[PDB]
């Protein structure tokens, strides 16, 4: 049970070597698609890919390749794409995913900035009146609305299909305050968010996979997932004893290399399910003390 092995790895200073047997023991797939001469401008970071069996194919039409995965928790009955922050010349592809994959939100962990560096290209229009037009996927992308809190901004885009002028809202979750390598400031500011998230309706069954990424889509958007993941799976069961985090974390490791990033963010996984079960369970007072803890205004 997991408040109790948490308390035990605390008191035995062992988060490194818990981490360290996820690592041994996660799941080595190929990439052979990733790793084509043709894709290498399609991928961030040499080491970071999708593998083979779970990569989203896009649908156009020349080149199906992103660097992109499907991870399909099916006990949970939740799928999560995850995918790094898209380049220059990825854009029109990110969006062609949202499109094919009926995605309704995108949840985004990382600043298109982090230590001086472009971590992600501005793939969105930052102005109502600058719409983006997509000319290799056929699709424009709208600013309709924003609302912008302390550590975090949603809003509200429109995506065109160009080719047939249907249009589609997407939320855009944007968490601007969770470092590389690093963790949120407190269980309460990342459940809060998680919880806008969940408001949302962005994560209904009746909607494509929600699109999760940070700057290599395995760190931080695994944190992310791994607790979202964790929390359905004890409210499916009204049983917060069933659920083992760390299974769980290997088998979303089969969908996506490397999710969760630092032994920290592991530990910190473990305190935001701990925390997120009090409102699981029925302490609904608990959603309104991380708003106030989380100082969103
Ligand atoms: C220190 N590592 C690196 O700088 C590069 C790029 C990067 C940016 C950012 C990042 N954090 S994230 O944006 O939250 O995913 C992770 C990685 C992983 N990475 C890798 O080379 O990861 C390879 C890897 C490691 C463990 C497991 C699978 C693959
Ligand atoms: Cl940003
Ligand atoms: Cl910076
Ligand atoms: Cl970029
Ligand atoms: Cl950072
Ligand atoms: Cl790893
Ligand atoms: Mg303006």
């Amino acid at each position: 049970e997991m408040e109790k092995e948490f308390e035990q790895i605390d008191k035995s200073g062992s988060w490194a070597a818990i981490y360290q047997d996820i690592r041994h023991e996660a799941s080595d797939f190929p990439c052979r698609v990733a790793k084509l001469p043709k894709n290498k401008n399609r991928n961030r970071y040499r080491d970071v890919s999708p593998f083979d069996h779970s990569r989203i194919k896009l649908h156009q039409e020349d080149n199906d390749y992103i660097n992109a995965s499907l991870i399909k928790m099916e006990e949970a009955q939740r799928s999560y794409i995850l995918t790094q922050g898209p380049l220059p010349n990825t854009c029109g592809h990110f969006w062609e995913m949202v499109w094919e994959q009926k995605s309704r939100g995108v949840v985004m962990l990382n600043r298109v900035m982090e230590k001086g560096s472009l971590k992600c290209a501005q793939y969105w229009p930052q102005k109502e009146e600058k719409e983006m037009i997509f000319e290799d996927t056929n699709l424009k992308l709208t600013l309709i609305s924003e609302d912008i809190k302390s550590y975090y901004t949603v809003r509200q885009l429109e995506l065109e299909n160009l080719t047939t002028q249907e249009t589609r809202e997407i939320l855009h979750f944007h968490y601007t305050t969770w470092p590389d390598f690093g963790v949120p400031e407190s269980p309460a500011s990342f459940l809060n968010f998680l919880f806008k998230v969940r408001e949302s309706g962005s994560l209904s069954p009746e909607h494509g996979p929600v699109v999760v990424h940070c700057s290599a889509g395995i760190g931080r958007s695994g944190t992310f997932c791994l607790a979202d993941t964790c929390l359905l799976l004890m409210d499916k069961r009204k049983d917060p004893s069933s659920v083992d985090i760390k299974k769980v974390l290997l088998e979303m490791r089969k969908f996506r290399m490397g999710l969760i990033q630092t032994a920290d963010q592991l530990r910190f996984s473990y305190l935001a399910v701990i925390e997120g079960a009090k409102f699981i369970m029925g302490d609904s007072s608990v959603q309104d003390q991380w708003k106030e803890l989380s100082h969103e205004d």
